[PDB]
């Protein structure tokens, strides 16, 4: 039932999610003045030489790329994080315009798109239970912006007509992750949410200053995918991006500067 639309969108998810209007909602605005510099936050640890991706999934929200996570192959940790969190999927966000995507913003800047590398405490065993805890996850966020084509994203694009609508999936191996990533790893910080219902408090958000360029072409291949099933009216998969959400009692910290 919930989704993007006028009548089952962001601002009625609290009906069915009564924690929408919780007390660590996320996306937020990163107001990068009001942004600590942490200089106890360490780098950002990225291990994903050993990625395994299985599958691409048209959920009919977003599509999923998802990675076997039954092993220690593809991590994040350091940072702010203890521990160790593994990769299970990435998704992206993204606007019917250039002009808005994102979810989080930066001084209410909106970019084209928000990628989203999905992660699980190994420490809870599997996702499922991770997002039970409130440091559950860590989702690392990457900003899309229109202009020079990302190579490294050509992959991803070329399939998603094969995945057009709902419920359809396929084969998706041996992609690397590492052609998404920006070349810093400095980072915003803060204790947040899942974006999408059931909006469990349970992420370690860590949101690259950088952002990643992306063609239009790139985007607008995004862009012709549909929420609906086959054989169904078509509504194109655009702005399925949740608004920024009060910030209440949270600080965000900054690696850097
Ligand atoms: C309430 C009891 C149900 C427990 C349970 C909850 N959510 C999920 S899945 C939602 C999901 O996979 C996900 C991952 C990332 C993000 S985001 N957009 O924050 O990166 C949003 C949703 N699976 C099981
Ligand atoms: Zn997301």
């Amino acid at each position: 039932h919930w989704g993007y639309g006028k009548h089952n969108g962001p601002e009625h998810w609290h009906k069915d999610f009564p924690i929408a209007k919780g007390e660590r909602q996320s996306p937020v605005d990163i107001d990068t003045h009001t942004a600590k510099y942490d200089p106890s936050l360490k780098p950002l640890s990225v291990s994903y030489d050993q990625a395994t991706s299985l599958r691409i999934l048209n959920n009919g929200h977003a599509f999923n790329v998802e990675f076997d996570d039954s092993q220690d192959k593809a991590v994040l940790k350091g940072g702010p994080l203890d521990g160790t969190y593994r990769l299970i999927q990435f998704h992206f966000h993204w606007g019917s315009l250039d002009g808005q995507g994102s979810e989080h913003t930066v001084d209410k800047k909106k970019y084209a798109a928000e990628l989203h590398l999905v992660h699980w405490n190994t420490k809870y065993g599997d996702f499922g239970k991770a997002v039970q805890q409130p440091d559950g996850l860590a989702v690392l966020g990457i900003f899309l912006k229109v202009g020079s084509a990302k190579p490294g994203l050509q992959k991803v694009v070329d399939v998603l007509d094969s995945i057009k609508t709902k419920g359809k999936s396929a084969d998706f191996t041996n992609f690397d992750p590492r052609g998404l990533l920006p070349e810093s790893l400095d980072y915003w910080t803060y204790p947040g949410s899942l974006t999408t219902p059931p909006l469990l408090e349970c992420v370690t958000w860590i949101v690259l200053k950088e952002p990643i360029s992306v063609s239009s072409e790139q985007v607008l291949k995004f862009r012709k995918l549909n929420f609906n099933g086959e054989g169904e009216p078509e509504e194109l998969m655009v702005d399925n991006w949740r608004p920024a959400q009060p910030l209440k009692n949270r600080q965000i910290k900054a690696s850097f500067k």
